[PDB]
């Protein structure tokens, strides 16, 4: 034929209008979750599985979006979550709003070219305004670092114990943190989250070490060790074999017994190499023969087999131990330390706690909660609580919350609009207006008077200053700095980046050609 | 069941959303025809019938609207066309736009109550402002009446001879106009339109009488009468019969003859009663026997039968003759005068022209054109032309064209908003901004830069005063007064009532319940 | 079979549960139209037809309820509209509400019997409490009568002219009103409503006579009579025939004429009989032969044929004329007087106005307006306005509005519940509570804080007194008496009566058996 049937195409206004609509819809879908008063969503996938969350990234990810432009709105939250860790909603909402105001200009007949260029200037000029107004704080200031973490947790469900969770999140990042070049660098992978139902979120805590979901491989081995000298062996503690094909040919009765002992020996020899280093705790990545388990047990050594590669590494980093491939070359220096290593039946489940390490470079947070739901949402809160603390240590720059930065950006970006002037100024004025959905949908979700509320806030801000924003807990504008309600200078900078990029990306597509969706 | 199935329903956001959207769609369908540059639409009905026009009223009507809120938009053009006769498109567009700016306020969470109240104040205050700025003129000032007529014809197809047509229109309304109470009063029904194909719109002329589409009932009757004495008879010129059932019983041969003669006599006795008044031209509403015809012929009288009651009434006002029910009581005080009455074969189509009438109180405008479409559209042009000339003679007030009044209204109404303040001020301010679609879409249909051109006009007007509007032929702002381009103060006053009412009616519906559409 | 398949049946819990649901659903549908701030609904019948209203009665009637318990809710509005004309929404709401609280008591396992008996006691005590607190007024006090009417018109669309319309209604009812037994008695059938599109609701006038949609039958007759002596003839002015079959047998030529003349004569003598009374205006219920028209024209008499039987009686009551079956007995004492009877062409349509009547016992209200919808709704407003004025003149007792009565009934009916005690007390308490949906949905439709508002109002009322209610225009509690916002003591009495009976009726159905719906 001439072109695949069932393949639709849209051009000009059509393409743009739809893409913008799609994006806007998806955006309004998540805006009901913005801020402390935000509502939750219930996602029921095709396999009955139920996900109840406040998290934008999860919602957009779990929801089966079909329209292309709406799938692009997912990337926005994806990039946000991966760069600043928080403000995923903020970015998606601003992206849709930007796209709405952008259409107003299109209807008005302004060339897409002009709108794009104006958004760029408004965007670039926006970063500038933020870097400048950013309250530069001390990279490791316990004080402000606790606030950043708590303000992040006060946006989701588990805000009932923002106290504890913030403490743990700040604590856990300071521990695994790294600063040998002047400024900090935080590899968050060095923080494992352990979730176990039962108890209360009150029982959640920081394990300065690692928690592994395995058990002691043999009955006779110790279930607890005081000052453990841990050995990390990534080798199969079993009867080795030659690469070259080989088979034993018993020719006389006494051979049956000799060969078995030959292997017992081999097995007992490897275990000896491990006992000699003075190790009383061994984590093996591969398997462990039964006989090897026997000798290991006699020496009063605690061993666990089939340890997850990712677990091995966290043990190495938390105990100071060294992973080895050959037991023969194992030395006491390869061993690591843990003030206590014990198997505990937490919720009828057997887990091993490698706690009380010297100075772990990897640490674990144990999350406790009444239901799977309570837990999964607390973990989601901590991951943001942690990702933001990480941003402040590497950045040493914070901003007030409650739309305060967007209000400032709006007011300011409008002046800039004037000096730019022309068609461009229209785009720059619209872009600056768009930034208001944050303060807007913030008081909205809180059940306040949008229209009226936004007028007092743009007033106070113009009067009192940059620290003025909306306080959904106050129902009135307030100095967010005085209330410690702040957020990473990176969260805003990345939201603005992602949003405008998306907005502009769509504003540039003048034709859509799809086949089956 | 509970509520009939196949019955849909919407509430709140849903209802309004869908109603506003439906209205807007309709509005934007006709907006491409606004102004002199506007475009025509081709409408093909279910029966293959073709209609090409620029008229909103015709379009909204021929197009089969299905959605409820969209049919209510047809009511707006209907009200307008039966009150000011012009600006049907204008009323609709301002209505849709008035709704669009209204949804923006709903989204902002403003109670529909507040918006309606605000739109009411704006609409009320606008009649007031129009009344004020209105340029009072002389009820019969031949001058401004010729402009108003041509400014109207210009905005349509026919603007190619706005000269001739605007003349025929001002001339024809002055002739049939009435005024015995101090002020004029025009009954447009007294102006008949005669459409006939062939020639050019150039041959279109005013007939100070009436054109009728009938023939001279008999071959030997006069095809022309100089100073005609006209008789208007609404009685059948045929052998009357008794209400009481009756039948003749011929009993002897001589009776066949004797009876036929008794009828001839009855027939002739009537033709006599007519000839004796001096009437040389007879118009009969009912039928005419063949003998009654032969007599009228022999007396040199010209007769026409089966004349439309509506045509009889027009001849009554045009020749000053009186309609009579009984020929026996026909006095010559009942005859009428027409300078010439003749049967012309206009396009192979025989017709009777009754021209040269004394002071006709009813007249006829004959239209000529190449195609059926040319004529129909010329007729439509003349109807608005006549209808406007009527508003001025009755109203004695005009306004500048090109969206000048709406621009003045926009500007002033905003100030009013300021002084009214509150949430309503937002409704009022929006209403004011809404009015800008006329200049906006006027320039747009012209091919001008909307955004830019609209800044120029709001400027000039803001400086050079009320007469400044946009001129699609000039492609820039001008003083509409100096250009002579104007419209009736009624056209704008009605467009506002019509549109604002429609808008408020829709804004009030919070629930739609339909069974099959 | 045993019982037709497709015959659903419900019992006890089920039956009552569903009935109460269907009842409440209907109730909630209309409660959004309660009060001055209420919304309108758009009704689209399967044939396309569009109806936009605020009138509960029209909505319940237009919608196609299918459920039995829902249809019963239409009867509530019907009875309300026929006993007090206003408060149709109020009764349907308090009914569904009563059913809601009633089920609460059913779930508590209280026997339907008890709920029914407690509701009857609450209902009974209600009237009593209403008669007592009712503010007795002077049956014809022009003041309170003008309020009642405006207070009523304010609760619908056309409140933009609560002023004009209220006047027209108090006036129209004071006229046609009758009272010879001491107290008043109004027959609203003597108030015809005439609706014609065009103009504004401003030109609405009270024709102290009758407007008829017919025209002067003959051309040569007067289209206007100064001091009319009117004849109401219910007889056909045409050649009478015998009951006994008959037919004329013409035998000689001279007969064709002698017979026609004999009929002309018959006809003429009928007209002579009418002329001899001095009558210049004739209204004939039946036909009017052609000749009969001609003779009537010569005498300079204005005649209209085919007048509606309903119209004839209005003419008889307005002009004082007496309908006559036989022209032969028409005497001058049968004629009636009208200061002016003229054929005016209102809204392009010919009509006959009979105004300036002596002391009309029947009067017409002419309604003007832009669209058909503005018209129909104004009429609905007026019918309620007329009907409330009627209640006060007959009752001579009023009450404050904005829920003031219901608040008083709630507060009071509770103490009554105390003295009754037992399960009954629970039914009585719930009944007293249900009555709050009025103040409740009144503030709710306005957009006020339902919960908080309903507490300020019960407080004030407990303090200031019976006149304390909600003023949707004030957004706060107010003394409705000092405000002039009042309603007929009958409307409230009838609401309780209606609702409680409807409720008790359903509370009594323990089994439902249906075949197809
Ligand atoms: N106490 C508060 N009052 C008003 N706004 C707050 C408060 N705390 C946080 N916010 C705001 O809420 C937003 C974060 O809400 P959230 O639901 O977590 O979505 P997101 O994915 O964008 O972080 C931020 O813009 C922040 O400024
Ligand atoms: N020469 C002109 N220049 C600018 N505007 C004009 C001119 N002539 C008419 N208009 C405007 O165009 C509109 C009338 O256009 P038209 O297509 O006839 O639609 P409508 O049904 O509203 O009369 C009016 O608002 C009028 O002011
Ligand atoms: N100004 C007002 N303020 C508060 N309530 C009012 C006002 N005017 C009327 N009402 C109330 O609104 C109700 C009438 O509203 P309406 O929409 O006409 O419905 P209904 O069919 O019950 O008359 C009455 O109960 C009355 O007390
Ligand atoms: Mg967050
Ligand atoms: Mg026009
Ligand atoms: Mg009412």
């Amino acid at each position: 034929v001439i072109l695949p049937e069932g393949t639709q195409r849209y051009v000009g206004r059509d393409a743009q209008r739809l893409n913008i609509l799609a994006a806007r819809i998806i955006a309004e879908t998540v805006r009901t979750t913005l801020g402390p008063k935000g509502m939750d969503k219930m996602l029921v996938d095709s396999l009955g599985d139920i996900v109840v969350t406040n998290d934008c990234a999860t919602i957009l990810d779990k929801i089966d979006l079909q329209h292309p432009a709406a799938k692009m709105m997912v990337e926005v939250a994806k990039t946000q979550d991966k760069e600043a860790g928080d403000g995923t909603t903020t970015a998606v909402v601003i992206a849709g709003e930007l796209l709405r105001k952008a259409e107003e200009l299109l209807d008005q007949n302004i060339h897409p070219s002009i709108i794009i260029k104006g958004y760029a200037l408004a965007a670039e000029k926006a970063q500038e305004i933020l870097d400048e107004i950013a309250i530069r704080v001390d990279p490791d200031d316990e004080e402000t670092l606790l606030k950043i973490a708590a303000t992040s947790i006060t946006g989701k469900n588990a805000e009932s114990h923002k106290e504890l969770l913030a403490k743990l999140a700040v604590e856990a990042v300071k521990q695994v943190a790294e600063k040998k070049d002047g400024k900090y660098v935080v590899d968050l992978d060095n923080i494992k989250f352990e979730k176990k139902a039962g108890e209360g979120v009150e029982e959640s805590e920081l394990v300065r070490g690692v928690v592994i979901d395995k058990e002691v491989v043999h009955p006779r081995m110790p279930k607890r060790v005081e000052n453990a000298k841990i050995a990390l062996i990534n080798e199969a503690l079993e009867v080795k074999k030659t690469e070259t094909d080989a088979k034993i040919n018993i020719t006389s009765p006494d051979q049956l017994m000799s060969f078995l002992e030959q292997e017992e020996k081999m097995l007992k020899d490897m275990v000896d190499h491990i006992a000699q280093t003075g190790a009383n705790v061994v984590f093996v990545q591969k398997g462990i023969d039964d006989l090897a388990q026997h000798y290991l047990a006699k020496y009063g050594i605690m061993a666990v087999r089939r340890v997850k590669k990712s677990d091995m590494e966290k043990l190495a980093k938390a105990t100071g131990a060294k992973i080895v491939t050959n037991v023969k070359d194992l030395t006491p220096e390869d061993l690591g330390y843990a003030e206590v290593v014990e198997e505990r039946k937490l919720a009828g489940e057997n887990m091993i706690f490698v706690e009380g390490c010297k100075n772990p470079k990897a640490v674990t947070i144990l999350i406790r909660g009444g239901t799977e739901h309570v837990i999964d949402e607390v973990e989601r809160a901590l991951e943001d609580a942690v990702k933001v603390v990480k941003d402040v240590m590497e950045d040493g720059a914070v901003l007030p919350a409650g739309g305060a930065p967007e209000i400032e950006l709006a007011i300011r970006l409008d002046e800039y609009a004037k000096q730019v002037g022309g068609k461009e100024a229209l785009a720059i004025e619209n872009f600056a207006d768009a930034l208001k959905i944050i303060p807007k949908t913030l008081a909205e979700n809180a059940g306040l008077d949008t229209v009226e509320m936004l007028v007092k806030v743009i007033s106070e801000h113009k009067n009192r200053g940059l620290g003025i924003g909306i306080d959904v807990f106050e129902g009135k504008p307030a100095d967010m700095l005085e209330k410690g309600i702040i957020e990473p200078l990176r969260v805003k900078k990345q939201a603005i980046k992602s949003a405008s990029e998306a907005a502009i990306m769509i504003l540039r597509i003048d034709d859509v050609i799809a086949a089956k969706a």
